[PDB]
């Protein structure tokens, strides 16, 4: 009802339209990859990393019932679920038939210009573009998935019985929008598992970029690192 | 008999295994690990394979003098700094790397595929390097003083770091006394060529580390875990 339109208004209000695109710096060429990764891709990487904060943020509050959630509970929320977020958006928008990877902003860069500021884990972001792809999710439920994930619970949770009253309501109207269209249906959850992986793979990186130092983070990107650190 | 030498090298075979006593208890030249994941028992045996090389590389620096007249912080803190840089090291040269066998400080004997799970692709690169070290067929003595080098140097936090920087010269004279009675400074340059491969499995090693701290199927021995913490700069 009033949520599957309210979650697909906030949705394609936090990503770029068929026609709002910007290939102002696409090239699908790549120069020899000199060596490894220089200071170039590691702040480029930051930077579009940091190009989906205010993107996130915008989408969570104009979802049915986010902003009616504690000042304290709305952060942790947002923080621990940034990096899946971030990931699940980009890889349903982007194009893994030519390798073109299309982020929130609305710029498109190739594989290739993205390989020495992200590492391996782009490909398992590809592989799971297609993965994607192939089960062709329908933009309302991808709406709706986007939130599914955001709406899950953190480690310290104040009313962590209210974010689940909302999820269960979100995940009906899944199950009941892919039954108004159960093994499609878990076929479509059952990619959750492979998403708490990529994020693991994305820290892995982090790890490493922080460590190597060649620019180091911005300081909210600092923070949501060390703060879904379990240690 | 260049008796620095003499009475360094008895710390090392001390520290390592002699042929007849090591472990076969154990070992399959052949497994198949359900590769991508690894259960607790890969984990914690990781974990005592390298708590344990801790106490081999403590019962190796003991036997360094003027070591153990060093202010105990200070003995801790180099210890904690090339703790994991030496572990690579001294595993490569006593690893057989054309056989498939990683022989450790405590003499067990395992396959590389027997590794697979508990250690991951981190182990390629060190039986990768153990190959790079052979084909130069660096000799004992030299060897003793290089991983001491790596132990003996200028790291961050050091009380009285004057003693040790005369400790790394007091080092370099028995290896410059050492090269010249061999070819009666070449092979030191080649041997450092590959020094930054060496950097690359210690960076690796820290994210391997990384990896099973966010996985925790077993807490880390507090140990290991502090040395990770003091040796991350952040
Ligand atoms: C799973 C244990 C590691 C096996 C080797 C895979 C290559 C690697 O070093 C690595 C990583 O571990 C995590 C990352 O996010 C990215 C990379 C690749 C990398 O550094 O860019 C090129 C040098």
């Amino acid at each position: 009802a009033n949520l599957l339109t309210s979650l697909v208004r906030a949705h394609l209000d936090s990503g770029p339209s068929t026609a709002k695109l910007d290939y102002s710096k696409f090239q699908e060429l790549v120069l020899p990859h000199f060596g490894k990764e220089d200071a170039g891709d590691v702040q480029q990487f930051y930077d579009l990393l940091s190009g989906s904060l205010e993107v996130i943020r915008k989408w969570a509050e104009k979802i049915p019932g986010f902003a009616e959630l504690s000042p304290a509970d709305q952060d942790l929320l947002l923080e621990s679920a940034f990096l899946e977020l971030f990931i699940l958006r980009l890889a349903y928008r982007s194009k893994p038939g030519e390798g073109k990877l299309i982020f929130c902003s609305g710029l498109v860069l190739h594989r290739l210009q993205c390989a020495r500021g992200f590492g391996d884990w782009i490909d398992s972001i590809l592989a799971f573009s297609r993965s994607l792809h192939s089960l062709l999710v329908d933009v309302p439920a991808f709406a709706c998935l986007s939130a599914l994930v955001l709406i899950t619970d953190r480690h310290g949770l104040q009313e962590p019985r209210r974010v689940e009253e909302l999820q269960n309501r979100i995940a009906s109207c899944l199950k009941e929008h892919v039954a108004a269209v159960a093994s499609c249906l878990s076929r479509l959850l059952g990619k959750l598992p492979e998403l708490r992986t990529l994020c693991t793979q994305g820290l892995q990186r982090i790890f490493y970029l922080k460590l190597e130092d060649l620019v180091p983070p911005p300081p909210i990107i600092d923070k949501i690192f060390m703060d879904t650190l379990p240690f």
